[PDB]
């Protein structure tokens, strides 16, 4: 057969979570938000806002030092900087965006180290950053991957 939906795109944008914590992601799934580090959230910010509405934004999550990611969300809305302090695990993140998941799952890092980021010194898609963006090309290749794995 024949899976061609993912590579028929041409607005969207990917980026790659990372949480130290694993009740941050249950937290995340349970009520539809998250927040960044000040940096990643302005990155991501500056992405949902020039998209304006014409793609999705797409976020990849995995947990630092787990070895698979573990779903994919949308982001919902721009990023609101003040917002009650201390509800994730660390009172280190500042600020609230929504996200809708879309994707619940475990997905191994072996299913995607092949996949290399060339805006990051040819490195597999699964050694990223917090708020690594994925080049387009390779976000289709990665999202088809997730949604295939059992």
């Amino acid at each position: 057969g024949e899976n061609l939906y993912f590579q028929h795109m041409k607005h969207g944008r990917v980026f790659i979570i990372k949480s130290y914590s694993e009740d941050d992601i249950h937290r995340s799934i349970k009520y539809n938000i998250w927040c960044s580090t000040e940096h990643g959230n302005k990155r991501l910010d500056a992405a949902y806002r020039s998209m304006n509405g014409k793609g999705p934004v797409y976020l990849l999550f995995s947990v630092n030092g787990s070895g698979h990611f573990c779903g994919v969300a949308e982001m919902k809305s721009a990023v609101d900087y003040n917002t009650c302090a201390g509800v994730w695990s660390q009172d280190k993140w500042k600020g609230r965006f929504d996200v809708r998941w879309i994707f619940v799952k475990d997905v191994p890092n072996s299913q995607l180290r092949h996949i290399r980021l060339e805006n990051n010194e040819n490195k597999p898609v699964t050694n990223s950053r917090d708020t690594q963006e994925v080049p387009l090309e390779k976000a289709k290749q990665v999202l088809k991957i997730i949604a295939s794995y059992k």
